[PDB]
């Protein structure tokens, strides 16, 4: 049989199925989100350059007449070695460039989910002095960090997205914290052409499987 020790986290599988809302200037509106396949950063190889998540994103009664807007996503899981917390300092490949800011908005970013001490915040630093080695490796950390992106649409066959729909636009990305004790995942939809910090709760509905 094929080993899949290790390939997997508990709250982070490939047919798991997170549900909730994403609120955006005091309105909420429901989210689904399916994980079709993982593959954690466990070693820096060919695969570590690969999408470490990939997945669906479903948004619902957006408006009255869209009901549902669908779209596949990829995204890289924070390994603090290869894909530090500084985007500016993940691998020079040009696959990686939708999940690039600048140093500023990834440390407010990932500050924001409170999880961190308030000292040692420098922000020079590729980890923002967030990760030294005698902390605990980052699979066995109680928060994991990950930055999604979305890739394609589909209605019926798949489009690649310099689009645009009423009410929504996909340009930015997400910073997602995923809490392994729980199973809550929080996230912020980022872009420098968009009203910042807007925000996203989850939590897994299919756990009992």
């Amino acid at each position: 049989p094929y080993i899949t020790v290790g390939r997997h986290l508990d709250f982070l599988r490939p047919g798991l199925r997170f549900g909730g809302s994403q609120s955006s200037k005091y309105t909420y509106y429901t989210v689904e989100v399916k994980i079709d396949t993982v593959n954690l950063p466990l070693y820096k190889d060919s695969r570590s350059l690969d999408p470490h998540v990939t997945g669906t994103f479903t948004i619902k009664n957006l408006t009255p007449v869209l009901d549902k807007v669908v779209t596949l996503f990829e995204g890289y899981v924070i390994n603090y070695n290869q894909f530090p917390l500084c985007s500016l300092h993940w691998p020079a490949e040009e696959t990686l460039d939708p999940y690039m800011a600048q140093r500023e908005s990834d440390c407010s970013h990932w500050k924001r989910f409170g999880h961190f001490g308030s000292d040692n915040w420098s922000l020079t630093e590729r980890n923002f002095g967030q990760y030294n080695h005698e902390s605990a490796e980052f699979m066995n950390q109680r928060y994991i960090y990950l930055k999604w992106k979305e890739r394609f649409l589909l209605d019926d066959e798949e489009q690649e997205n310099n689009h645009h729909l009423e009410g929504a636009s996909f340009e930015g990305f997400y910073y997602v914290c995923l809490d392994q004790l729980t199973g809550s995942v929080e996230g912020y939809y980022y872009h420098p052409a968009c009203e910042l910090f807007q925000k996203l709760e989850l939590v897994p509905t299919n756990c009992d499987a």
